[PDB]
Protein backbone atom coordinates (compact mmCIF):
# COMPACT_ATOMS: atom_id res chain seq x y z
CA UNK A 1 0.00 0.00 0.00
CA UNK A 2 1.83 3.27 1.12
CA UNK A 3 4.57 2.47 3.22
CA UNK A 4 4.65 4.05 6.73
CA UNK A 5 7.40 6.06 7.26
CA UNK A 6 8.24 7.09 4.09
CA UNK A 7 7.17 9.66 1.69
CA UNK A 8 6.20 8.74 -1.87
CA UNK A 9 5.52 12.02 -4.03
CA UNK A 10 3.76 11.85 -7.50
CA UNK A 11 4.58 14.71 -9.09
CA UNK A 12 4.48 15.43 -13.21
CA UNK A 13 7.86 15.49 -15.37
CA UNK A 14 7.66 18.92 -16.50
CA UNK A 15 7.80 19.87 -12.81
CA UNK A 16 10.71 20.39 -10.73
CA UNK A 17 10.61 16.73 -9.31
CA UNK A 18 14.75 17.00 -8.67
CA UNK A 19 13.86 20.09 -6.52
CA UNK A 20 11.01 18.30 -4.69
CA UNK A 21 13.81 15.47 -4.26
CA UNK A 22 16.15 18.27 -2.72
CA UNK A 23 13.45 19.50 -0.66
CA UNK A 24 12.62 15.25 0.77
CA UNK A 25 16.47 15.29 1.37
CA UNK A 26 16.08 18.02 3.58
CA UNK A 27 13.29 16.01 4.91
CA UNK A 28 14.77 12.92 5.65
CA UNK A 29 18.15 14.91 7.52
CA UNK A 30 15.57 16.21 9.99
CA UNK A 31 13.42 13.78 10.55
CA UNK A 32 15.10 10.26 9.17
CA UNK A 33 12.11 10.01 6.46
CA UNK A 34 12.95 9.02 3.22
CA UNK A 35 11.20 10.93 0.40
CA UNK A 36 11.16 9.65 -2.65
CA UNK A 37 9.84 11.77 -5.50
CA UNK A 38 8.59 10.04 -8.34
CA UNK A 39 7.20 11.53 -11.57
CA UNK A 40 4.87 8.52 -13.26
CA UNK A 41 3.79 9.38 -16.84
CA UNK A 42 0.26 9.89 -16.49
CA UNK A 43 0.39 10.63 -13.21
CA UNK A 44 -2.92 12.32 -12.95
CA UNK A 45 -4.95 9.32 -14.23
CA UNK A 46 -2.71 6.99 -12.70
CA UNK A 47 -3.47 8.62 -8.99
CA UNK A 48 -7.49 7.94 -8.79
CA UNK A 49 -6.55 3.82 -10.04
CA UNK A 50 -4.27 2.96 -7.64
CA UNK A 51 -5.57 5.46 -4.70
CA UNK A 52 -8.98 3.56 -4.82
CA UNK A 53 -6.72 0.09 -4.54
CA UNK A 54 -5.36 2.11 -1.58
CA UNK A 55 -2.29 2.05 -2.92
CA UNK A 56 -0.35 5.28 -4.52
CA UNK A 57 1.84 8.49 -3.71
CA UNK A 58 1.70 9.74 0.14
CA UNK A 59 1.45 13.49 -1.59
CA UNK A 60 -0.31 13.74 -5.00
CA UNK A 61 1.11 16.89 -7.02
CA UNK A 62 -1.15 17.90 -9.76
CA UNK A 63 -3.08 21.40 -10.86
CA UNK A 64 -6.33 21.83 -8.74
CA UNK A 65 -8.65 20.53 -10.96
CA UNK A 66 -8.23 17.07 -10.78
CA UNK A 67 -8.24 16.92 -6.76
CA UNK A 68 -11.74 17.76 -6.89
CA UNK A 69 -12.55 14.41 -8.49
CA UNK A 70 -10.25 12.61 -6.23
CA UNK A 71 -11.43 14.42 -2.95
CA UNK A 72 -15.01 13.27 -4.71
CA UNK A 73 -13.88 9.77 -4.94
CA UNK A 74 -12.51 10.26 -1.26
CA UNK A 75 -8.77 9.72 -2.41
CA UNK A 76 -7.29 12.77 -0.76
CA UNK A 77 -7.24 12.95 2.74
CA UNK A 78 -8.77 16.64 3.91
CA UNK A 79 -5.47 18.74 5.18
CA UNK A 80 -5.54 20.56 8.13
CA UNK A 81 -3.27 23.53 8.09
CA UNK A 82 -3.88 25.54 10.84
CA UNK A 83 -5.65 29.72 10.37
CA UNK A 84 -1.66 30.78 10.25
CA UNK A 85 -0.60 28.55 7.63
CA UNK A 86 -3.72 29.58 5.56
CA UNK A 87 -2.81 33.08 6.11
CA UNK A 88 0.85 32.08 4.85
CA UNK A 89 -0.54 30.66 1.34
CA UNK A 90 -2.69 33.06 -0.62
CA UNK A 91 -6.77 32.81 -0.08
CA UNK A 92 -7.23 32.20 -4.06
CA UNK A 93 -5.26 29.12 -4.42
CA UNK A 94 -6.55 27.72 -0.67
CA UNK A 95 -10.26 28.56 -3.01
CA UNK A 96 -8.87 26.28 -5.75
CA UNK A 97 -8.27 23.69 -3.24
CA UNK A 98 -11.09 23.84 -1.52
CA UNK A 99 -13.75 20.91 -2.29
CA UNK A 100 -17.45 20.95 -0.41
CA UNK A 101 -16.02 23.48 1.92
CA UNK A 102 -13.08 21.31 2.96
CA UNK A 103 -9.63 22.03 2.16
CA UNK A 104 -8.16 18.75 0.26
CA UNK A 105 -4.74 19.63 -1.04
CA UNK A 106 -1.90 21.73 -0.43
CA UNK A 107 -1.36 24.98 -2.78
CA UNK A 108 1.98 25.12 -3.92
CA UNK A 109 2.02 27.55 -7.25
CA UNK A 110 0.06 29.18 -9.66
CA UNK A 111 0.43 28.07 -13.05
CA UNK A 112 -1.02 29.79 -16.46
CA UNK A 113 0.03 29.84 -20.07
CA UNK A 114 2.30 32.30 -21.12
CA UNK A 115 3.05 32.94 -24.70
CA UNK A 116 6.83 32.48 -24.94
CA UNK A 117 8.91 34.04 -27.57
CA UNK A 118 12.14 34.11 -29.00
CA UNK A 119 13.54 37.48 -28.90
CA UNK A 120 16.23 37.23 -31.81
CA UNK A 121 13.40 35.84 -33.93
CA UNK A 122 10.84 38.01 -32.25
CA UNK A 123 11.34 41.32 -31.26
CA UNK A 124 7.73 41.89 -30.34
CA UNK A 125 5.18 39.11 -30.00
CA UNK A 126 1.79 39.15 -31.54
CA UNK A 127 -0.65 40.95 -29.33
CA UNK A 128 -3.30 39.37 -31.33
CA UNK A 129 -3.48 35.45 -32.39
CA UNK A 130 -4.45 37.11 -35.98
CA UNK A 131 -1.27 38.61 -36.53
CA UNK A 132 0.31 34.92 -36.56
CA UNK A 133 -0.38 33.74 -39.95
CA UNK A 134 0.95 36.71 -41.09
CA UNK A 135 3.79 36.48 -39.09
CA UNK A 136 4.35 32.63 -39.85
CA UNK A 137 4.79 33.40 -43.22
CA UNK A 138 7.47 36.09 -42.89
CA UNK A 139 9.51 33.62 -40.38
CA UNK A 140 8.86 30.16 -42.63
CA UNK A 141 10.72 32.56 -45.83
CA UNK A 142 13.32 32.70 -42.90
CA UNK A 143 13.53 29.05 -42.08
CA UNK A 144 11.33 29.42 -38.88
CA UNK A 145 7.83 28.93 -37.50
CA UNK A 146 6.07 31.40 -35.70
CA UNK A 147 4.29 29.53 -32.95
CA UNK A 148 4.77 26.07 -31.73
CA UNK A 149 2.88 24.78 -28.97
CA UNK A 150 1.53 21.63 -27.82
CA UNK A 151 -1.64 20.54 -29.62
CA UNK A 152 -2.05 17.18 -27.97
CA UNK A 153 -3.11 18.86 -24.77
CA UNK A 154 -6.23 20.52 -24.19
CA UNK A 155 -4.59 22.79 -21.20
CA UNK A 156 -2.45 24.47 -24.27
CA UNK A 157 -5.15 25.26 -26.86
CA UNK A 158 -8.12 26.16 -23.98
CA UNK A 159 -6.66 29.71 -24.28
CA UNK A 160 -7.01 30.36 -27.57
CA UNK A 161 -11.22 28.53 -27.35
CA UNK A 162 -11.85 30.35 -23.86
CA UNK A 163 -10.97 33.58 -25.41
CA UNK A 164 -13.99 34.73 -27.81
CA UNK A 165 -16.51 32.69 -25.22
CA UNK A 166 -15.59 29.42 -24.78
CA UNK A 167 -15.59 27.93 -20.85
CA UNK A 168 -15.88 24.70 -19.49
CA UNK A 169 -18.65 25.15 -16.78
CA UNK A 170 -20.83 28.01 -16.12
CA UNK A 171 -19.85 29.30 -12.67
CA UNK A 172 -22.53 31.61 -11.01
CA UNK A 173 -23.42 31.93 -7.48
CA UNK A 174 -20.31 30.49 -6.32
CA UNK A 175 -21.46 27.22 -7.96
CA UNK A 176 -20.54 26.13 -11.46
CA UNK A 177 -23.29 24.44 -13.30
CA UNK A 178 -21.90 21.02 -14.69
CA UNK A 179 -25.46 20.89 -16.90
CA UNK A 180 -24.32 24.47 -18.60
CA UNK A 181 -20.71 23.98 -20.62
CA UNK A 182 -19.41 26.47 -23.30
CA UNK A 183 -16.88 24.49 -25.47
CA UNK A 184 -19.78 24.19 -28.42
CA UNK A 185 -20.42 27.88 -28.09
CA UNK A 186 -19.95 30.13 -30.99
CA UNK A 187 -16.56 31.61 -29.16
CA UNK A 188 -15.32 28.43 -28.76
CA UNK A 189 -15.33 27.36 -32.01
CA UNK A 190 -14.04 30.76 -33.12
CA UNK A 191 -10.98 29.64 -31.25
CA UNK A 192 -10.97 26.36 -32.04
CA UNK A 193 -11.86 27.31 -35.72
CA UNK A 194 -8.73 29.37 -35.45
CA UNK A 195 -6.34 27.15 -34.51
CA UNK A 196 -7.32 24.41 -37.23
CA UNK A 197 -7.19 27.30 -39.48
CA UNK A 198 -3.41 27.52 -38.65
CA UNK A 199 -2.94 24.07 -39.08
CA UNK A 200 -4.60 24.19 -42.57
CA UNK A 201 -2.88 26.46 -43.57
CA UNK A 202 0.47 24.94 -42.22
CA UNK A 203 0.86 27.77 -40.00
CA UNK A 204 0.95 24.71 -37.04
CA UNK A 205 1.20 20.82 -37.40
CA UNK A 206 -1.25 19.35 -35.55
CA UNK A 207 0.81 16.06 -34.55
CA UNK A 208 3.24 18.68 -32.62
CA UNK A 209 3.40 18.04 -28.78
CA UNK A 210 4.94 19.02 -25.96
CA UNK A 211 8.33 17.72 -26.47
CA UNK A 212 8.23 18.92 -30.26
CA UNK A 213 7.07 22.23 -29.26
CA UNK A 214 9.96 22.69 -26.74
CA UNK A 215 12.69 21.57 -28.91
CA UNK A 216 11.62 23.60 -31.32
CA UNK A 217 11.47 26.76 -29.38
CA UNK A 218 14.97 25.68 -27.63
CA UNK A 219 17.03 25.44 -30.75
CA UNK A 220 15.60 28.33 -31.81
CA UNK A 221 13.38 27.07 -34.85
CA UNK A 222 10.48 28.45 -33.46
CA UNK A 223 9.95 32.00 -32.74
CA UNK A 224 7.06 31.51 -30.61
CA UNK A 225 5.87 28.71 -27.96
CA UNK A 226 2.79 28.37 -25.24
CA UNK A 227 4.12 27.14 -22.19
CA UNK A 228 3.71 27.19 -18.29
CA UNK A 229 6.78 28.19 -15.80
CA UNK A 230 8.22 24.87 -16.08
CA UNK A 231 9.47 24.92 -19.43
CA UNK A 232 11.19 28.11 -18.25
CA UNK A 233 14.86 26.19 -17.19
CA UNK A 234 14.95 24.24 -20.67
CA UNK A 235 14.41 27.79 -22.28
CA UNK A 236 17.42 28.65 -20.25
CA UNK A 237 19.78 26.09 -20.71
CA UNK A 238 18.86 26.23 -24.49
CA UNK A 239 20.57 29.92 -23.94
CA UNK A 240 17.83 31.06 -26.52
CA UNK A 241 16.75 34.74 -25.77
CA UNK A 242 13.23 34.09 -24.84
CA UNK A 243 10.18 36.76 -23.30
CA UNK A 244 7.05 35.76 -21.68
CA UNK A 245 4.42 37.84 -22.27
CA UNK A 246 0.59 37.68 -22.10
CA UNK A 247 -0.66 35.23 -24.43
CA UNK A 248 -2.34 36.89 -27.85
CA UNK A 249 -5.94 38.04 -28.03
CA UNK A 250 -8.55 36.47 -29.88
CA UNK A 251 -11.21 38.43 -31.69
CA UNK A 252 -10.26 41.37 -29.79
CA UNK A 253 -10.54 39.31 -26.27
CA UNK A 254 -7.25 38.15 -23.95
CA UNK A 255 -6.53 34.71 -24.04
CA UNK A 256 -7.95 33.04 -21.00
CA UNK A 257 -5.13 30.22 -19.85
CA UNK A 258 -7.19 28.09 -17.42
CA UNK A 259 -5.19 28.69 -14.38
CA UNK A 260 -3.96 25.53 -12.29
CA UNK A 261 -2.31 26.43 -9.04
CA UNK A 262 -0.31 22.56 -8.15
CA UNK A 263 -1.57 21.34 -5.41
CA UNK A 264 0.27 18.81 -2.99
CA UNK A 265 -2.63 16.43 -2.30
CA UNK A 266 -2.58 13.72 0.78
CA UNK A 267 -3.88 10.58 -0.35
CA UNK A 268 -6.32 8.91 2.12
CA UNK A 269 -4.77 5.65 2.48
CA UNK A 270 -1.50 6.75 3.52
CA UNK A 271 -0.19 6.12 7.00
CA UNK A 272 1.79 8.71 6.26
CA UNK A 273 -0.57 11.62 6.27
CA UNK A 274 1.58 13.27 9.45
CA UNK A 275 4.64 13.10 8.19
CA UNK A 276 3.06 14.67 4.50
CA UNK A 277 1.39 17.21 6.44
CA UNK A 278 4.98 18.16 8.16
CA UNK A 279 7.00 18.03 4.75
CA UNK A 280 5.02 20.09 2.96
CA UNK A 281 3.90 22.56 5.44
CA UNK A 282 7.41 22.70 7.54
CA UNK A 283 9.81 21.76 4.37
CA UNK A 284 7.87 22.64 0.77
CA UNK A 285 5.41 25.05 1.33
CA UNK A 286 8.54 27.22 2.79
CA UNK A 287 10.52 29.61 0.77
CA UNK A 288 13.55 27.14 1.18
CA UNK A 289 11.56 24.32 -0.38
CA UNK A 290 9.69 25.90 -3.15
CA UNK A 291 12.80 27.43 -3.54
CA UNK A 292 14.46 24.45 -4.38
CA UNK A 293 11.66 23.17 -6.44
CA UNK A 294 11.88 26.66 -8.56
CA UNK A 295 15.36 26.32 -9.11
CA UNK A 296 14.98 22.73 -10.95
CA UNK A 297 11.63 23.98 -12.54
CA UNK A 298 10.17 27.52 -11.82
CA UNK A 299 6.84 26.89 -10.58
CA UNK A 300 5.45 30.29 -11.42
CA UNK A 301 3.52 32.03 -8.77
CA UNK A 302 3.58 30.03 -5.80
CA UNK A 303 0.71 30.24 -3.16
CA UNK A 304 2.91 31.23 -0.36
CA UNK A 305 3.24 34.81 -0.17
CA UNK A 306 6.04 35.22 0.92
CA UNK A 307 8.17 33.53 -1.73
CA UNK A 308 6.04 34.92 -4.27
CA UNK A 309 6.83 38.46 -2.95
CA UNK A 310 10.80 37.70 -4.74
CA UNK A 311 8.72 35.83 -7.17
CA UNK A 312 6.68 38.23 -8.58
CA UNK A 313 9.51 40.57 -9.66
CA UNK A 314 10.42 38.45 -12.21
CA UNK A 315 9.42 39.29 -15.41
CA UNK A 316 8.29 36.20 -16.41
CA UNK A 317 6.58 35.52 -13.19
CA UNK A 318 4.29 39.03 -14.02
CA UNK A 319 3.76 37.76 -17.42
CA UNK A 320 2.29 34.45 -15.43
CA UNK A 321 -0.10 36.53 -13.52
CA UNK A 322 -1.05 38.98 -16.06
CA UNK A 323 -2.27 35.49 -17.92
CA UNK A 324 -4.04 34.25 -14.85
CA UNK A 325 -5.82 37.40 -14.18
CA UNK A 326 -7.00 37.38 -17.76
CA UNK A 327 -7.85 33.45 -17.81
CA UNK A 328 -10.35 31.37 -15.24
CA UNK A 329 -8.81 29.42 -12.53
CA UNK A 330 -9.87 25.86 -13.54
CA UNK A 331 -12.76 24.37 -11.70
CA UNK A 332 -11.87 21.88 -9.42
CA UNK A 333 -14.66 19.66 -10.06
CA UNK A 334 -14.88 16.26 -10.59
CA UNK A 335 -16.32 17.09 -13.98
CA UNK A 336 -13.65 18.47 -14.87
CA UNK A 337 -11.45 15.60 -16.22
CA UNK A 338 -14.70 14.41 -18.09
CA UNK A 339 -14.00 17.84 -19.63
CA UNK A 340 -10.36 17.87 -20.31
CA UNK A 341 -10.84 14.24 -21.77
CA UNK A 342 -13.61 15.64 -24.37
CA UNK A 343 -11.36 18.72 -25.04
CA UNK A 344 -8.59 17.03 -25.56
CA UNK A 345 -10.62 14.66 -28.19
CA UNK A 346 -11.77 17.51 -30.17
CA UNK A 347 -9.19 19.86 -30.53
CA UNK A 348 -6.74 16.62 -31.88
CA UNK A 349 -9.99 15.54 -33.98
CA UNK A 350 -10.50 19.09 -35.30
CA UNK A 351 -6.65 19.70 -35.60
CA UNK A 352 -5.90 16.37 -37.79
CA UNK A 353 -9.56 16.96 -39.87
CA UNK A 354 -11.13 13.95 -38.36
CA UNK A 355 -13.90 15.66 -36.97
CA UNK A 356 -14.80 19.55 -37.69
CA UNK A 357 -14.98 21.94 -35.57
CA UNK A 358 -18.21 22.50 -34.83
CA UNK A 359 -18.78 18.45 -34.80
CA UNK A 360 -15.48 18.10 -32.76
CA UNK A 361 -16.71 21.03 -29.84
CA UNK A 362 -20.71 19.26 -30.40
CA UNK A 363 -18.94 15.61 -28.92
CA UNK A 364 -17.10 17.53 -26.71
CA UNK A 365 -20.15 19.47 -25.10
CA UNK A 366 -21.89 16.12 -24.72
CA UNK A 367 -19.28 14.74 -22.95
CA UNK A 368 -18.11 17.47 -20.69
CA UNK A 369 -22.05 17.54 -19.81
CA UNK A 370 -21.67 14.06 -18.80
O1 LIG B 1 -4.55 19.39 -21.07
C1 LIG B 1 -5.54 19.06 -20.10
C2 LIG B 1 -4.91 19.18 -18.72
O2 LIG B 1 -4.78 20.56 -18.37
C3 LIG B 1 -4.12 20.76 -17.13
O3 LIG B 1 -2.86 20.09 -17.10
C4 LIG B 1 -1.78 21.00 -17.27
C5 LIG B 1 -1.17 21.33 -15.92
O4 LIG B 1 -2.03 22.20 -15.19
C6 LIG B 1 0.17 22.03 -16.11
O5 LIG B 1 0.80 22.19 -14.83
C7 LIG B 1 1.08 21.23 -17.03
O6 LIG B 1 1.36 19.94 -16.47
O7 LIG B 1 0.42 21.08 -18.28
C8 LIG B 1 -0.77 20.31 -18.17
C9 LIG B 1 -1.35 20.10 -19.56
O8 LIG B 1 -0.47 19.26 -20.28
C10 LIG B 1 -4.97 20.15 -16.04
O9 LIG B 1 -4.36 20.35 -14.76
C11 LIG B 1 -5.10 18.66 -16.31
O10 LIG B 1 -5.89 18.04 -15.30
C12 LIG B 1 -5.75 18.48 -17.67
O11 LIG B 1 -5.85 17.09 -17.99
Amino acid sequence: KIEEGKLVIWINGDKGYNGLAEVGKKFEKDTGIKVTVEHPDKLEEKFPQVAATGDGPDIIFWAHDRFGGYAQSGLLAEITPDKAFQDKLYPFTWDAVRYNGKLIAYPIAVEALSLIYNKDLLPNPPKTWEEIPALDKELKAKGKSALMFNLQEPYFTWPLIAADGGYAFKYENGKYDIKDVGVDNAGAKAGLTFLVDLIKNKHMNADTDYSIAEAAFNKGETAMTINGPWAWSNIDTSKVNYGVTVLPTFKGQPSKPFVGVLSAGINAASPNKELAKEFLENYLLTDEGLEAVNKDKPLGAVALKSYEEELVKDPRIAATMENAQKGEIMPNIPQMSAFWYAVRTAVINAASGRQTVDEALKDAQTRITK
